[PDB]
């Protein structure tokens, strides 16, 4: 159950980083002429240090990604484009991991290139499951109750992610199909959206309102509501809140009002987020990493950076 | 083009109806019992259609065009690629007819990882060789940044004609989804606004900005938007969608944006029509996917939608 899970990551990592694996068309341009000039270190990391982990968990794609080096110039555009999304990925993940509570993979990154992007994020969501690693595909899923199952299992039960994003405007009713299932008895986690990191968030997020109540505020108790009457706390798993690391004063609010909340934070000022949505429990306060880590001429250390600025914020807040 | 696209495509059909294209397993699975007790009867119409499969399909083409003697030559997953892929062909061949527009809900698609979205891109190459209007539906939703990658894959990808949109986060990712700067292209759209389920009062009526209800304002704010961009002087729109069961909602939508294009999912009939009327049928989708694609018969199902459909007018347009 996913909030033992990462309980036990917290305890192993001591942080609340959330790794963002977010990657773009000039990640893999950049990582492909790299490798072809740094005598292929990373791509050679990737293979021999590591388990051999490719070979054990890989399972679509396998042999391309263990292509002999001369015969990369040899794989079709595509195959080569496989080759260098997958071990870009792979790359992240393994400089990073000893930094990272939790990987939140972006879906909108992976399906642009229809099937070749979604065989990547299952790669990924493989090799990450393989070694423990708590994960999340953020995908603001949102549709009605019959059709959502639909993203229910692939999220859940094809990827075998431990959580997920989910837009709730239609309706909290969908809840009940992506955080249950009946026929497997099944529970599942994950995030709503509450306050979002974009400009113009406010405009119906805040504008809005029901008897001196702003939006995202009625949204985060019909969500409550819903958790409860599904009883997914009593089984170990939740569904918590997203929540802007720019949106300060919405995160002292929706902490206060439901202190034992699990919150998503993206868009890391730092130090604001996390005295105002702070919980003991570093678990309960994702803050998540992104480009600033995957656009890093080291993510290693970059990392290591926001895995001391956080210790260093703590410290300070627990004084 | 695509207000063009629409405009003469209902001047060729002559009707509102949008087609749902959701195949689920029962579907898929019910087709293949089907197939193989009457001699693969719809797959034989879909490869005979005049070799449009062979022309026209890129990825497991080979496969699609098994011999249906080699069928069981083919593992468990080709097979489920073969029925999946033909019960798609078999429902746009047999309902193209009576079809303004092909409505595909994502989620359908996406359970199976790539063997669905190959799937899909196939289902798009098919309805594109034959000019038919589509859309996506995939009520996508992120940061502008971030959902410049749904409007690759929708419409640079796929080549959906128009898709669906979630702006509960903000308006302003409309312009990342409906324009694209570097190919000077605009992508048409339908926002969600009064949705089908049972709760969706919640937050779309019971949220307001004073006497105003949020599903209005988000209207609003939406058509702010598609201002801003300029996109009806590109011939191109964005729309809005409201459930076939949301009567009220529907007439205060088509009264305050009396040419707005409308999307109305759920299909009574009859007072989504009147209470929702375009004298341009296509500012009007009935969208109908269930009742066709689960009917014993989906030309006659369709056929009985279009009939009620024209009826229909006749009573409204006196």
């Amino acid at each position: 159950h996913f909030k033992t899970k990462l309980k036990n990551r917290r305890n192993e990592v001591n942080t609340c980083l959330c790794i963002g694996l977010d990657p773009d068309e000039d990640d893999i341009k950049n990582f492909m002429r790299n490798e072809e000039k740094n005598g292929y270190k990373n791509v050679k990391n990737n293979m021999n240090s590591n388990n051999n982990r490719i070979e054990n968990v890989i399972k679509i794609g396998k042999e391309i990604l263990l292509t002999d080096e001369e015969n990369i110039e040899n794989l079709s555009e595509e195959d080569k484009f496989f080759y260098f999304f997958n071990h870009f990925c792979f790359y992240i993940i393994n400089n990073t991991k000893e930094y990272a509570l939790i990987y939140k993979m972006n879906f909108a990154f992976y399906i642009p290139y229809g099937s070749v992007g979604i065989n990547a994020l299952k790669n990924v969501f493989d090799y990450l499951n393989s070694m423990n690693i708590p994960t999340m595909l953020d995908m603001k899923i949102n549709d009605i109750g019959n059709t959502v199952k639909n993203y229910r299992k692939f999220i859940f039960e094809y990827l075998k992610s431990d959580s997920c994003t989910i837009n709730v405007y239609m309706g909290t009713s969908m809840l009940k199909d992506i955080c249950f299932d009946y026929e497997k008895n099944k529970y599942y986690s994950a995030y709503v959206l509450i306050k979002t990191t974009n400009k113009d968030s406010f405009i119906f997020q805040n504008e809005l309102s029901i008897n001196d109540k702003q939006a995202y505020i009625v949204m985060a108790e019909e969500t409550q509501k819903m958790a409860t009457d599904l009883k997914i706390d009593q089984n170990n798993e939740f569904i918590g809140f997203v929540v802007g690391s720019n949106a300060f004063e919405e995160m002292k609010i929706i902490r206060n009002k439901f202190p034992d909340s699990y919150i998503l934070s993206p868009g890391i000022d730092l130090y604001k987020t996390l005295k105002n949505g702070y919980n003991k429990d570093y678990e309960k306060l994702l803050i998540n990493v992104g480009r600033a880590i995957t656009k890093s001429p080291n993510p290693k250390k970059s990392s290591e950076s926001y895995y001391n600025q956080i210790i260093q914020i703590f410290k300070d807040i627990e004084n």
